[PDB]
């Protein structure tokens, strides 16, 4: 963008508007703007804009200045050629995949995928006679393995993973891949562009769900895909019939929120690690999942691919349902419900929070445990934090 | 809703307000609710929540307190069961496709469909090996044939049409489908539900496309789709999942926009079909199309089916393509552009505005003449506006 | 404005946007502009601006290109010079009066003011040494005594007036007062810029409560004053310190609901007349008060100056506190509450809503009575508020 | 509070929201509530209201459940007894002063005012007699002096102060005035709530100019005062008819943005020191005013009562109005324009910015000169700032 703004930070803030923004104004934000549509002076314009001769968003759900803005500012962050939003994360992947897999095609995912995303792949995606492979993250073999078996079109995975922050070794899947044509989209929520940058390691596509950290604020849904202009574009296309649009006012939300990513992810990325080196040394903690922990089975993945470990920690507590709930039910300040990201810290139960619909059984299935507990710290003082935390497996 | 509110727009204002809203206040207008999620006060009450015995909408995807509002405000009006609010138009008839036809099923939809939604059935869906029958709005013994021919899973039109607004005997229509066990959905965006209640007809599914009159400010896009649960519901469950949600500041802004429906529809109904006529009659006016007007082939339906008829317009004139346009940018009120429906007036040539891609020859293919000029009465006073398309005419 | 608008209506809407917003932008609605201050490219720049060479808002509380609009949007409807916009109605009285009368100045109003309006003059100017002159809206003889008495700086009424709707014949008074140098402001809270022009009838300035039926959606505040430049001016500046500033968001919610100002006011207009004749003639309706029925005293100077009488009609019913009270506790449309104007109904028993601070006696001081109604019709259909009505006028 | 919230940035954060609102929401964030006017169910629980035995804002402009939060919230962090929230900083000190200082009253204030500020005191309290004694901020003397000399209502003044940072010893101060029955008022503006506790430290009434730090976005005004309940109660009365009422919409913006108020001071309190040091040991500096550089008048009071030193920076460049000029153009990141403490960084040259109104010489009158700059920095990165002021001032 800029050859005076090198850190993201500043980038974060006037990445897409300090130099300018298309829509003039002597203003310092940006102007949200509320249309349906957008006219022409005549209809010789018209024809120019028709003709690739002019600039113009022609309807609303085509694009936005607001939003337009927003686009930018994350594709600079990312450092990718070109950015989409959609109105949630769940729109863009569904998006991504029914943009870019052709019919009958393949793909390769991790077994760690996030719930929802799983059931699209495993019911809808088939409809269209897409198969799918399900491959550990850290299983490269397996990678390689089926690379050469089938005919990959696409390989799609999250790092750091749900709930077990589990990591990709980013720039080796993307090299394997490559080699056999197939395209690397990586879901990069957890990290934040700020702790990562996926698509330098080599990844083709990129996405976010903007609706955590981006937004930070827990106010807003968004979803958000950045790469390379040849790709992102075919996708925008579909894009504008699914008509998956993203309103103005949430746009600006996530830019006014934007406007302190990285002062936010700092502090949780401190208090995060922090916090977890506590609970893994306590005794009434089973286990702690966290990249930043030398026990994280790719601890020298995360290591070497990111420079901080997220907000969220995931840790097992030496007891069962009943008992890890009344351990949740004990804390003060964060609330208890799904999402995270947000300055409120937020905890919950994956195997209630998101997989009670299943047996016991088919639970455990998939990791899933009652003592399982996801935490995302908040930007709260880390003292406060801690004291809540402790003074909580204390009544265990 | 009310016993005492039998008006459709005493209804609009109150529905689903005045007696309640679930989120309790004595404020006179519904709470903008910006929240991405939803808590619990202990984890029983979430295990309650989860087995079915209390409510919550978990996550901002699945529901939102300033959106049920409305939701329930639309079912007031069209009498349903329940509504379904997407990002955009766009995003309800794609999803209600991708939701309610099984692979490999048939549909039957008509020749006067709206550009993309075409797009999206002839390009999207067979993919999915889902067949489709494309006949006439009037022929209704295609529709029986093909009711007998294949295996119909639901069709689907909008009534009125676009442009042209042809007309489907819905009642008629409905009748033979439910004889064979096709589902109907109709797109009554152009009429509104205060013009006609297509549920009431017989129909099983109506949507619109907020984005225009229920909106009708021309700054925010939505779409809705209404009808019985059991059916509904199953759509629900899908969106739940290709993420289309709706943002809580635009569902207020309809909310708001809707607030003064019938006031708006009522003007746009008069001064449409009294500016129609004088079209008609006018000598450089080759053609106009109305339901009003007693020279349109389904007038007798539309007269049967319906109450009023949308303020849009299309009519041919005597010119060409240069000549047309010249006439548009005489034109001193209404905007070029997109979208129709708001208090703001809009005109555009569809044959450039949405078909400019397409050879002179393939344009034809579907009535889009270089003539045709669609035109969307604003809320202006009529003599205002009909000054301003004479004193246009007047340089032709 | 422009040649083709005659119809106030079609000003309401493209006033102050149709031709150029400032702020250009290829976007049908006017943008939100959400910033605290504006910056500029150079010193030069700044230095020019500062010299009155440039344009410029420099900071929030001096202007705001989204707020603007809706002040020349005004202006052009009371074909005023210019208008202002401060945080609340009464702000404008309160500024306005701050800043035209001098210390130790005199002023006129009529005895129907509105409390606080009341107050403030009655405890605040006071102390400004700044006396005042109680007149009878009517006793156009006590106005010209005054006028010759003491030296009158500003005359200053709302017309209709509140709660009893009375009118001054503002062409009279403007007449008198002006030969005595003596200024005329006018609330027209009540009348609406399209009911009646005070302007044009003389007076040099009118202010409304544009929380009312500009806004009409009982969802904002903002003040709102309209005159000649050289007076207005002097009022902007004084503003540019109490900092009353309008924010952006709500300056657009106010040109959105006056974007359907007339068709409200209409429906309302008549509703109101119609309900109030019905009124008048029911039998448990002791009295009634709106400048449109004959009973009405200066029915005559509304019939001449007005076009229009409101949505409001105050009405006495016959039976006492807790029979009143009765009354409006059996409707079932209105919500009983402060305010008026907006598409909602809403009812109060002004003894009680603004007057239950005083005594019975201190009450009548002012024809406050117990019985006394103040029934703003909202926008809902008639018969169903009729109904309403007559439902509970028997439930007595 | 609460206890498990024990550091200023956790307070901030949920203050006022947490624990709980108010208006019962199962959702994270604070609803906006949009309503111009608050209903009853019925009469009589209206008379419980207005007998004191309910609770409702009634109407608008005298409360908004969106906007208490933010009060309750700022109150916790001052640790205050209640909040009050004006449309503008300007708006809260014009109100505060019309409302505590009687007719005829005295007060005294500092001389280094906030522009505006003082033009109030100087052309509007006259009207009312109310004169003023005009001390340095460090010349306890004077006021001691003053405080014996005539009867002082209230000493207001702004610590830090603008532009030269000054500050006054509150504690001493406080102590003073109060033995003479005086009230104190300090503008903790560019200290911020976090740097200092006014009240804390003996202040009666400690108000902010919201529009800078608190929402710290640039992109809303605000004004705020807190302190004892028998005092800011006084003024929220008057409050309540000189209409200067806040918009909800403008209320959430800070909400949100004091989410991250901690982290964002923090920075800049770093940044601004490190480059004030900088700065001060630069050849072409001539001067630096900052409260936390060794070299400031009272830095040894700064270093008592404060705990940071904001972010904003003053001093002299060595050259002149064009050659400082220069300077600041030379700047790449910062925008030029009033305001300050949002995000975004800004510079401006007071003597254009705010003060070319005014002769060379009348300007000096008060320290203002062609050198000064002010530079409020941003949260942009460190080396990324440094860089550029650097590179900036080799220009010269
Ligand atoms: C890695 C990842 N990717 C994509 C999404 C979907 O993005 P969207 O929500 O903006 O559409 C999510 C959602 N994550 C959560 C939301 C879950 C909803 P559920 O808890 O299953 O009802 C969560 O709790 O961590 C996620 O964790
Ligand atoms: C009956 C009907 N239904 C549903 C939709 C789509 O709803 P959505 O836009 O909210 O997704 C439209 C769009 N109609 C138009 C919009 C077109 C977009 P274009 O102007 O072709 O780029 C139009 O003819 O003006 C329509 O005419
Ligand atoms: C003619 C008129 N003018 C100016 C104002 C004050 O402006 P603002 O409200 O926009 O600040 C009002 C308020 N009128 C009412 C509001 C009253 C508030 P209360 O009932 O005293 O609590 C009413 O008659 O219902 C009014 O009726
Ligand atoms: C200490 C202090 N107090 C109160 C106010 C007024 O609050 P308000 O702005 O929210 O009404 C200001 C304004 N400060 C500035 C605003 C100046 C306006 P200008 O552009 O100089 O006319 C500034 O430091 O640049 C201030 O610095």
């Amino acid at each position: 963008y800029a050859s005076f703004l090198n850190s993201d930070g500043s980038v974060a803030i006037h990445a897409g508007e300090r130099l300018g923004r298309g829509i003039v104004t002597d203003a310092i934000t940006t102007p949200v703007v509320n249309t349906s549509a957008y006219f022409f002076n005549k209809t010789s314009e018209l024809i120019d804009f028709k003709e690739k001769r002019r600039a113009s968003f022609e309807y609303g759900r085509y694009g936005n200045p607001t939003t337009v803005v927003l686009e930018e500012k994350i594709s600079a962050l990312e450092g990718a050629e070109s950015t989409l939003l959609m109105a949630s994360g769940m729109c863009a992947s569904t998006v991504m995949l029914l943009a870019l897999v052709p019919a009958g095609g393949h793909i390769v995912t991790t077994t760690d995928c996030y719930r929802k995303t799983r059931i699209f792949i495993e019911t809808i995606l088939p409809k269209m006679g897409i198969t799918a492979t399900v491959i550990d993250p850290a299983d490269v073999g397996a990678l390689e393995l089926a690379l050469n078996q089938k005919k990959v079109n696409l390989f799609f995975t999250e790092s750091p993973t749900n709930p077990f922050l589990r990591c990709v070794d980013i720039e080796l899947v993307s090299k394997l891949c490559h080699e056999k044509g197939a395209l690397v989209c990586i879901d990069g929520t957890f990290a934040t562009p700020l702790n990562q940058k996926a698509l330098a390691l080599g990844a083709d596509l990129v996405l976010h769900s903007a609706t955590k950290f981006l937004g930070g604020h827990n106010d807003v849904l968004a979803g958000c895909i950045s790469g390379p202009l040849k790709l992102v574009s075919e996708i925008r296309n579909l894009h504008h019939i699914l008509g998956g649009a993203l309103n103005p006012n949430a746009a600006y939300l996530i830019i006014r929120g934007m406007k302190t990513l990285h002062l936010r992810v700092q502090q949780q990325n401190s208090t995060a690690l922090r916090m977890a080196e506590i609970l893994e040394a306590h005794p009434k903690v089973r286990h702690v999942y966290y990249p930043g922990l030398q026990s994280h089975p790719e601890h020298h993945i995360a290591k070497k691919q990111m420079t901080g470990f997220g907000g969220a920690v995931s840790f097992e507590v030496d007891g069962d349902l009943l008992t890890t709930a009344k351990f949740v039910d004990a804390l003060k300040i964060p609330y208890i419900a799904p999402s995270f990201g947000g300055c409120e810290s937020i905890v919950d139960q994956p195997a209630i929070m998101s997989y009670w619909d299943l047996s016991q059984s088919d639970r455990a299935k998939y990791g899933i445990m009652d003592n399982l507990v996801r935490f995302s710290f908040g930007v709260e003082d880390f003292d406060d934090l801690k004291a809540d935390i402790l003074q909580a497996l204390d009544s265990i």
